[PDB]
C-alpha cells in the first residue's frame, strides 16, 4: 500500500500519474542543471510545467523516506546514462534511491530486469558505501533464490558478474581497520572471499593458518576476521579449531565464529549445530534463531533448517512461545527463499495442519514472499540467463 | 598481480618458475588429457612429471587465475596446434593464448614476430571469443600508429587485419536472426570491415544508408548492421547532417552518436565537443563518451585532447576531479600517445594544475611511457613482418 507515482516528461512539460501501489503526495525532485531541490503536491494526474528545458529529472518523492517512482522508457534510459558516465553529479543516497526503485519496479512488473541490471553496471565506479550496499541488498537475494533450485550455471555466472563488478573496490581495501563507514565496507572482504575471488581466498587462508598456528594468539584485524574465519571453516581442522575457541574463550569473536561456523558445506557439522544449539550446553539456545536463519541461508544446508524446524515444531513453541519475534523470524528464515510451487504447498501444507499450534502474520507473510518468488523467477530466470550471456561481450575501433 | 609463471618442459619433466613470496595454484591441460590438472607452486621453482609424454601442454586454463604463462624451449608447439588443429583446444582457451602471446610481447621474452605469427591461424577462427580477443589485442597497435606519420605500415597492418578476418567477414548475413554472440559478431565485424574500407561492406552500407535517407529514416534496418550502415553514411556532409536530425529512440542515438564522431571533418568534430559541453543541442551527461570517441578518431585525436586542456577548468567544476568521469576523459584523450614529446605534453599540463596528484594522471603517463618504448622496439619489427605475411610461396 505504498506510492506508485508514474512520471512522463515531454520537453519541460512534466506530467505525473497516480496509482498508489485517492491517497492525498508531497513530491520532491532534482533536475539536471539545478544543483538544488524542488517542491510539488499531486488528484489522479497533474502536470507542473518546468521553467527551463532540462535533460534529466529525479523524483525523490518527499513522502517520508519510502516512495515508488517510475519514469517508463527514455526516462530510465536518461538516468541509466547519467550514472554510467557522471554518477558523481548526484549524491550517494540518490545513488541508492535509483538502485532501489530500479529493482522495485522489476518485481512490480513496470520495469524489466534487463534494464534494472543494465543500470547496476555503473557501480564498478561507485566509491561509496551506501549505493554499493544497496546494490548487494537488491542483487544478492536473486542468487540465493537460485541457490535453492537446479541452477548452477546461471548462479555461478551471476556471482561472477557481481564480483566482476565490485572487484576494483574489493582490490583496494587494506586488510586492517578508516571511519565507521570505510571499515564496514569488511563486507567486501567477506563477500569477495565467500564467492572464491581468489586474491581474497588465499590471503584469508594465510591469516587463518597463522592465527591457529599460535592457538589463536595472533591479533587479527576485526574487519578481516569474518573473511579469515569464513575460509577457515571450509576444512575439518578449520571448523574444529575455531569451534574449540568459541567455547574456550570474548563477545564479538563469538558472533564472528558463530557466523563462520554455519558457512559450511559439511552436512554433518551443520546438523550438529541445530542439535546442540537446541539443547543449550555446548551452544546456548539463546541464539538458536540466528543459527537457524543462517543455515537456511547456506547454499547446501537450506533444506536442513526447514526440515529440522518442521520435525521439531511442537518443541520449539514450548521453548520459544507459540508466536513471537524469534518464532516468526525462524519461520521466515527456513522458507522465504523458495522459488517453487512444490515448496509453496509444503510451506502451506505444514502450518495449515497445526490447528491449535497455524495462522500467524509470519506464516501468511512468508507464503506471499514465496508466491512472489515463484512468479518473479518464472518471468526472469531465462531473461537473466541471457542478460549475463550478453554482458561478457566486449566487456576501441577506428 | 603479475606473477609470470615460466614453463620449461623436457620429456615429462615439467618445470615451473616464478617472477613478479607467492603461492600459486597452477592448472594445466595436455595433448593427452582434456582434464584441467592441479599443481601448487609454493617455492620459487619446482617440477612435476607427466604420466605419459605430450605433444603440447598449456597452463592457466580458461583464465581463472591471475598469472601469465611464458613457455620456454615451447610457444612454437602451441602455434602449430592452432595453425593445424585449433579445434583440439577449447574456445576460451584459444583466447588465453592470444592474450598471453601478445601480453608477453609487452614485457619481452616473446618477440612481436612470434606473437603475430600465432594470430595468423585466426584465418580459420569460427567463434566469437577468440575473434574478439585477437581484434582487441591487435587494434590497440594501429591506434598507436594512427597518432604518428606511419601511413604505409598503418595501412599494411589494417589490410592484414582484414585479410585475416575476411572469409568470416563475408559469412555474415545482413539481418538479426541469431543466438547471442552470433548476432554480436556480425554487429562488430561489419563495422570493422566498413571502417577499414573493406569495399563489399562499404558498398552494401552506402546502399542501406542511401535508401534509408530516401525514406526520412522510415526504412527497416536490422539492429546489427545499423552501425556499419551509419558508420559509412557520416563520411559525407549530407549523411552526417541527416543523422543528427534523427538524433534530436534509446539505442538509435548511441549508433548515430558513434557513427558521427567517425567523420574526418575536423570542423564538425569540433562542433560535437563544443555543443555536447553546452548541454543544449547534445546532452552534457554525454560529454564523456563523445570526448573518448574523438580521442580514437585517426584525425580528430588532437582536438579532444586540445579541448580538454583549453577547457579543463569547467569540466572539473561540472563533473568533479577524481571521478569515474574525469579519469575516463583524461585517459581517453592521452593513453594512445606513443612519443616523448607527447609525454612531456601530459606531464607538463597536469602537474602544473598545482594540486594533478590523482589516479588517471599517474596512470596515463605510465600507459604512455610504456607505449613509447613498445613502439621504439616493435614498429620496425612489424614493418618488416608485414612485408612477409604476403608470401604464398604447391611445388613438386
Amino acid at each position: 500500500g505504498f506510492p506508485l507515482i508514474t512520471i512522463t516528461v515531454r520537453g519541460r512539460n512534466v506530467h505525473m500519474k497516480q496509482e498508489h501501489y485517492y491517497l492525498w503526495v508531497p513530491l520532491t525532485f532534482i533536475t539536471s542543471k539545478s544543483d538544488m531541490v524542488h517542491r510539488f503536491l499531486l488528484t489522479k494526474t497533474d502536470v507542473l510545467i518546468l521553467p527551463e528545458e532540462v535533460e534529466w529529472i529525479k523524483f525523490n518523492v518527499g513522502m517520508n523516506g519510502y516512495y515508488i517512482v517510475h519514469y517508463e522508457d527514455d526516462g530510465w534510459d536518461s538516468l541509466t546514462g547519467l550514472l554510467k558516465g557522471t554518477h558523481t553529479a548526484v549524491s550517494s543516497n540518490d545513488r541508492a534511491s535509483l538502485i532501489n526503485n530500479a529493482f522495485q519496479l522489476v518485481s512490480i512488473g513496470k520495469l524489466s530486469i534487463e534494464k534494472a541490471l543494465d543500470l547496476s553496471l555503473y557501480l564498478k565506479h561507485e566509491t561509496e558505501i551506501m549505493p554499493v550496499f544497496q546494490g548487494l541488498n537488491e542483487l544478492i537475494p536473486m542468487y540465493k533464490l537460485m541457490e535453492k533450485r537446479d541452477m548452477n550455471e546461471v548462479e555461478t555466472q551471476f556471482k561472477a558478474f557481481l564480483i566482476r563488478l565490485l572487484r576494483d573496490l574489493i582490490d583496494k581495501q587494506t586488510w586492517t581497520d578508516g571511519s565507521v563507514s570505510e571499515r564496514m565496507l569488511s563486507q567486501l572482504l567477506l563477500l569477495a572471499c565467500v564467492h572464491n575471488y581468489q586474491p581474497c581466498v588465499q590471503r584469508a587462508e594465510g591469516y587463518f593458518r597463522k592465527w591457529k598456528e599460535s592457538n589463536g594468539n595472533l591479533s587479527l584485524p576485526v574487519d578481516v576476521t569474518l573473511a579469515v574465519f569464513a575460509v577457515g571453516a571450509q576444512s575439518t581442522e578449520g571448523w574444529d579449531f575455531l569451534y574449540s575457541k568459541y567455547q574456550f574463550s570474548s563477545s564479538t569473536e563469538k558472533s564472528q565464529i558463530e557466523f563462520a561456523l554455519c558457512r559450511t558445506q559439511n552436512k554433518e557439522k551443520l546438523q550438529w549445530l541445530l542439535d546442540e544449539s537446541f539443547k543449550g550446553d555446548k551452544i546456548k539456545t539463546q541464539e538458536f534463531p540466528q543459527i537457524l536463519t543462517l543455515i537456511g541461508r547456506n547454499p547446501v544446508g537450506y533444506p536442513l533448517a526447514w526440515q529440522f524446524l518442521r520435525k521439531n515444531w511442537n518443541k520449539l513453541v514450548q521453548k520459544f512461545e507459540l508466536g513471537s519475534s524469534s518464532i516468526a523470524h525462524m519461520v521466515m528464515g527456513t522458507t522465504n527463499q523458495f522459488s517453487t510451487r512444490t515448496r509453496l504447498e509444503e510451506v502451506k501444507g505444514f502450518f495449515s495442519s497445526l490447528k491449535e499450534n497455524s495462522q500467524l502474520r509470519c506464516v501468511q507473510q512468508t507464503i506471499e514472499t514465496i508466491e512472489e518468488n515463484i512468479g518473479w523467477m518464472d518471468k526472469n530466470f531465462d531473461k537473466i540467463r541471457v542478460w549475463l550471456q550478453s554482458e561478457k561481450l566486449e566487456r576501441r575501433k577506428f
